[PDB]
């Protein structure tokens, strides 16, 4: 049941010290790959941070928190959120993968926009959460848990300096077996976010 | 749900037959526990049953026409006016279509700062993580979906019609399907996935 794993997915940031098979990857990666995109563009692209990389990635995610902290930052409306990234750099610290999610059509964020653009952004994102959602839901098939993440934008450039990637970075999603089952979180009630004509 | 991941097709023939009030809960309960950033819920849905399809298709082609007329919103994107056009066709096919609105979303004729991107793209992604759950969903209950951006086309028109300052961000149309496509053409994991 699809209807299973959707309910009982929950965003996990404690995770068992055991390692992910490749082949546990692969799984979650092309349950990604099947999601539907506008147009069938598959905008995706993923970079997948083992042992081998992962003190050099949490490197430059702490060095733009640090220019963020410094005022030398792209999210001056947000510096109470900087608290959280720094939690976030910790639970991609213990998790034992976390996959880099980019959008190889993204326009870059310091750019602005036209409203074709801004459409085309809206498209190709709404279907990369498509993809990430499918990948949440299998972990869960897979009786992993994972974390979505968007903290890595308080290190926007740095991250994408230290891919040495052209594509936009969308995204992380943390992965491992969970060390913990929080119960639902908070939802509004679909009285509160549906109107019906 | 890794079987309504793998069967999940888009879906653009329907049935004449209309689904039930709580079926349709049930898929936007679906939607409801979708991840978001800071857990924000920034979707908000507007349900079109029977009897406002035709002015909502109205709202629609008014759009398209006046991309045609060169006074739209997209105009690098006239090869796609056809495929705008066939979407209208297939709405006035299902017995319901459902507007996904972003409450927290500002207008695209609106310039951005980088924050102000950051946060358009964490809300994006949640409400695609929504949409997706919906999708899904709707597979398990054995009806089909269609994902629709072709909405661009009549922006202006259709958040007139919708009578909301929310950002527009896609519609859904839901039914019984009267087809059953085979797999979709996919990149394999080699295209799309690099190991460090
Ligand atoms: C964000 C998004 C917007 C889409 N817009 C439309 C649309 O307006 N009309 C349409 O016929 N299909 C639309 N699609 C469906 C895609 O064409 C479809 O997902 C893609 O061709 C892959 O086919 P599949 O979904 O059957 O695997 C959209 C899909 C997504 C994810
Ligand atoms: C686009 C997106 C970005 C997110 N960014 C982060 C993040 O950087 N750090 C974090 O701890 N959680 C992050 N979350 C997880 C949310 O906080 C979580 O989905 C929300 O609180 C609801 O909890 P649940 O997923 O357990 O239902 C993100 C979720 C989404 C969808
Ligand atoms: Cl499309
Ligand atoms: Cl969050």
């Amino acid at each position: 049941m699809i209807s299973d794993s959707i309910s009982k997915r929950r965003s996990i940031r404690k995770y068992k010290n055991q390692s992910i098979s490749h082949e546990t990857i692969e799984k979650i990666i092309e349950a990604g790959i099947n999601a539907p995109s506008s147009k069938n563009r598959q905008p995706w692209r993923f970079v997948v941070i083992t042992e081998k990389e992962k003190e050099s990635m949490l490197k430059a995610m702490s060095k733009g928190i640090q220019n963020e902290i410094n005022d030398n930052g792209l999210l001056p409306g947000s510096r109470q959120h900087i608290a959280g990234a720094n939690y976030t750099v910790e639970i991609m610290k213990q998790a034992p993968v976390t996959i880099f999610i980019l959008n190889i059509l993204g326009k870059s964020p310091l750019e602005k926009l036209s409203p074709e653009e801004r459409f085309y952004e809206m498209a190709n994102m709404q279907s990369i959460g498509a993809a990430i959602q499918n990948m949440s839901l299998t972990a869960v098939e897979l009786g992993l848990g994972s974390l979505w993440i968007c903290d890595v934008y308080f290190a926007y450039r740095e991250l994408c300096e230290w891919l040495n990637t052209d594509s936009q970075l969308v995204a992380a999603i943390s992965l491992g077996y969970p060390d913990e089952e929080p119960s639902r979180r908070p939802r509004l009630q679909l009285s509160d976010v549906t109107e019906w004509r």
